[PDB]
């Protein structure tokens, strides 16, 4: 019955009926996107009406299409074909990866280089990666992906601990034409073996590690209904998922009393880029945007119980498009559990002899996503309290190059001759804000220093002080970790008992920003990813914090441009994007698997309820 | 057997019978700390002496001692009498809170004060505060506390909700004489109860929670031998208890293959002040040393299995002295278990075919300290991956005042008439560093952005630069979140498998430090809370940040006189110092029983090991 219920095999397969039967789904045509489209802003919409977002891909070389279609009415909306010169192309496909490795196995340029490295073909694997935008001229409308090499000695052997230094190709995959074939020298390939499972490298396993067991044996306190609608401890809210975003959350609101209040109307991860820091042209070009360019959401894992999620677990299914339009299931492919969470509240008073002590608990959403050598893992968590918390977990095996003799100043050395070139791991977290209602605002809020003299004696007064931003121009902000600044999230119609605005704070972790120069291409690729926070006026189309088509776009797009428009954000419908990342100069024990790093951001009640809001909790 | 073993009933015994037997513990003495000391530089050295420092307080107005007693050969060995206006005076005693409510109950300028405010003495409660040192010339050389009021309704009623603004008093609590009270104005007594366990506040209690049950089948993974001497996972360490300080560790250490290779050779919270930022006369001098003034170890909660702490429990009973020399034993005051934590490590491999999971676990030890108000949690953690991680978590009932009636730029509003000043609450760790050994040094690493340009032309490159800290006057250092700044801690002549120094990088969370004027008395005594991170040479008496007496004792101690030696810290023993704090703005959610909230810090292995250290743990 919800609008927001998960897509269907049943909705997929009767999308690829109507694109079929309208004849925009032949032989040659590819689907590179699919997606529920949100229902648009309508607090009286009772019609039921499913709308799915296609992009088609042609692998003749026609122009590409993007298509609205109804799946309750059986109609297509709307399809535009695109220039791809202009507005970017498409994301890439899945099938596409495997068109560059066979593709350079039988020119003469790559066999010469490898001939010459007394390299086996055979054995050389090629990581397909996004292109960018650089200044090849000869590039612009065309889909270009390009290669870097990797030895593999055997079929279970791990490539990673074998780059192919000096040598790059970019590909033409769509007339299958190898455009250029770059050797800038011969570089040693590291000899070393990175097999993380051969005991040759392990030793013997650990015999020490007793079990933890972990049951709930009356169940979990939540219950799923309408497949993906959770109710926990006082929140409500619907889990969707997104080919592109992954996990996205809707109506995230929390029941006070009688009243359902929301909170946040959708929270998703928008963008994800992996700008790499090393200068040499071998790998200068290389940024991924994960989301945008890759969709994390179609890499999802399905994940092992007791393995990757630990507990009593309740899994998700969720259904996606493959190239054709058939769906396919990823299994298991999100785990939703309870877990305890120490202490939620304390104290031991001497003048009543009351001593009080409560537990906390948090909800957790997860998935699992795997783009090449990388890992990552999406955890959303909601506590007791009212916090709302996002975490990244970054692991997988990390991209490699040779170490240069005589060192590097952008390169890490992880064993002999093994580099690891330096990079970031840049989020950007889309919040469709909702507190207690549509009409928000946000305020800026510093710690003020006071100086010692008049009406402060004794030196020891300090404040803060609240900004509002009001329009999109002045909605750009940076970080001060000095100043503790945080950003607040206020809905001024909506009091608190105090007669004060209710509110949520959002705390950051206040990581650097993209450090790449301003003037570079990947500056004006993902400008969201130069400034920590940005608040946009809601619209329908401002989806992407880069745009709808990432892939090859020359630049500006997304944020910078609906930044633009300079709306009025003092009291209205309003976004959150939030940028924060993770700064890599790997490790040697980052190798030859790399340990789990952390990266996030949360949002803490600030006057949004009368009193503490767990006073309820029982002691247990 | 281990000199780091916890201090035994017997061993207080017999520093009685020894202070006794030497004249030095008449029935006026009291003994206001008691505490063993670490042994001196030197491996093996004196076999068995265990030796016990003692503050000795006198009640009759004669001059305090400090006495250092070896219990092992049952000597004095040295006892010295402190001249406390000058060097301090002792910490507050736990029978000297209650001398302040009953000196002020017979007190005809506090009776009239409250009997203008139509309150009855038998209701109010005083709570006893550190005095620090301000303009009352009276003060030098006598031990004073300064009182607030609040009212109690009846016995098991939260004094805290009931302020009594617009009043204070001092009192001398040696000669029993109340020096001043001060009335600046009658404020209403705010009237809504704070009773936190009230069902008429509560509302029902819920029953939607269903039981997490965590359990360990074959028993915990770690032993414990000597009473306090922790294996687990490949960690080594010694688990102390002081009555200043806490919980300490000793003798951190990790067991890479053959070896026993120390990390930390001490590790303690030195010092926590939370100074209060509220310019009213009444509170402006309001600055908590709990570490120094009041000692958190002395108020440690007993910890409640299933409550406190979860799971499958070891727990330590630490032994401390009383006034008169008796041991007092905290039952259950320390919990030690293992929990598991979450995803360690994962890959999936195309082109390998290898699907790759590893489960995270941490060690915690972990205790509880409420002083007044105020409940404090302190947590260490070791993580199987190498990583050390200390967490505070702050709970309890925050401390209020009136709200004035036309507002206030220092006091949040928490309930009608209610007010809750701002204050900070920042520690001081103590890392007395052994990476490899004790030949040391600290680097301050910082990010670098390149401009775009020749060997840079994409403008792509960051890089990132260490600073070699040589001498304690350039080992002063402030964060600086922008340039990503850490800190890491390195053995010069202890090299890894590509030749580089071991080390271990500290990560800071760059909350803000002091607010106070730096011309404030309390930035004078609080000096080391105005920079991130200090390092100075290892020196046996420089144990606290703020020196060995805190209690009413100006600038002049501590950190900034440790650092004018200027000692060569570039390869020697050295201690690094890390200030870390909260700040606080009380919020409507901290009302009438505060949600925890966190701070830390954490640090890493720099290329300390090989490789992964974790790539022998089994997947199971
Ligand atoms: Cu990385
Ligand atoms: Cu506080
Ligand atoms: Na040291």
């Amino acid at each position: 019955a919800s609008p927001f219920r998960l897509a269907s095999a049943g909705e997929i397969s009767e999308v690829q009926g109507i694109l079929r039967t309208a004849g925009l789904l032949g032989p040659e045509k590819r689907i590179a996107y699919l997606g529920v489209l949100d229902p648009a802003r309508g607090a009286g919409s009772e019609a039921e009406d499913r709308r799915f977002r296609v992009f088609i891909h042609d692998v003749s070389g026609a122009r590409p299409q993007e298509v609205t279609v109804s799946v309750t009415n059986g109609t297509v909306i709307s399809a535009v074909e695109l220039d791809t010169a202009a507005t970017g192309e498409l994301p890439v496909l899945e099938e596409e990866f495997e068109v560059v490795e066979q593709l350079l196995a039988t020119d003469e340029r790559w066999l010469k280089a490898l001939a010459a490295r007394n390299l086996d073909v055979s054995k050389v694997r090629v990581a397909p990666l996004s292109a960018g935008v650089f200044e090849y001229a000869e590039e612009r409308g065309r889909r270009i992906l390009r290669g870097l090499a990797f030895v593999q000695d055997f079929p279970e052997d791990s490539a990673w601990a074998h780059p192919v230094d000096g040598l790059v190709a970019y590909v033409d995959v769509v007339s299958k034409e190898v455009t250029r074939v770059i050797d800038t020298g011969v570089f040693p390939v590291p000899a070393e073996h990175g097999n993380y499972t051969d005991p040759e490298l392990t030793g013997p396993l650990r015999t020490t590690q007793k079990p933890i067991s972990i049951t709930q044996p009356e169940g979990p306190s939540f219950t799923v209904t309408g497949g993906n609608h959770i109710e926990w401890e006082k929140w409500s809210l619907d889990v969707g998922f997104d080919v592109r975003e992954g996990v996205v959350l809707h109506n995230i609101a929390f029941r006070d009393g009688d009243r359902l209040r929301p909170i946040i109307n959708r929270a998703s991860i928008a963008e994800m880029v992996v700008p790499y820091g090393d200068p040499s042209p071998i790998r200068s070009w290389q940024n991924y945007f994960d989301t945008g360019e890759y969709l994390v959401g179609q890499y999802a894992n399905s994940l092992e119980l007791g393995c990757d999620c630990l507990g009593d677990i309740t899994y998700l299914s969720p259904v996606i498009s493959d190239a054709f339009g058939n769906p396919r299931e990823i299994r298991n492919g999100i785990c939703m559990h309870e877990e305890d969470w120490g202490i939620l509240a304390k104290h031991s008073d001497l003048w009543s002899g009351i001593n009080y002590t409560r537990r906390n608990r948090r909800m957790v959403i997860s998935f699992f996503t795997t783009i090449g050598n990388y890992d990552y893992g999406f955890y959303w968590y909601l506590y007791l309290d009212g916090t709302i918390e996002f975490e990244a977990k970054a692991t997988g095996v990390v991209f490699t190059s040779a170490f240069p003799e005589g060192g590097s100043d952008n390169i890490s050395q992880l064993a002999p001759g093994l580099g690891a070139p330096f990079h970031q791991h840049i989020f950007s977290a889309r919040l469709d804000m909702a507190i207690d209602g549509f009409t928000n605002r946000v305020e800026e809020e510093d710690v003020v220093r006071q100086t010692m003299g008049p009406g402060n004696e004794r030196g020891n007064a300090f404040s803060r002080k609240r900004t509002v931003l009001t329009r999109e121009s002045e909605a750009v902000r940076e970080a001060d970790a000095r100043t503790g600044r945080t950003w607040i999230i206020s809905n001024p119609e909506s009091k608190n008992r105090l007669n004060e605005p209710v509110g949520y704070k959002l705390h950051a972790h206040n990581q650097p920003t993209l450090l790449a120069d301003p003037g570079s291409s990947i500056a004006r690729r993902a400008a969201f990813a130069t400034k920590d926070l940005w608040v946009t006026r809601y619209a329908d189309d401002e989806r992407y914090p880069t745009g709808d088509f990432v892939n090859q776009h020359s630049g500006g797009a997304g944020l910078p441009s609906y930044i633009a428009q300079d709306r009025d954000i003092d009291g209205q419908d309003i976004v959150v994007w939030h940028t924060f990342g993770l700064t890599h100069f790997p490790r040697v024990e980052d190798w030859p698997i790399m340990p789990v790093d952390t990266v996030g951001f949360k949002l803490r009640p600030e006057g949004f309820f009368d009193r503490s809001p767990v006073l309820d909790v029982p002691a247990n």
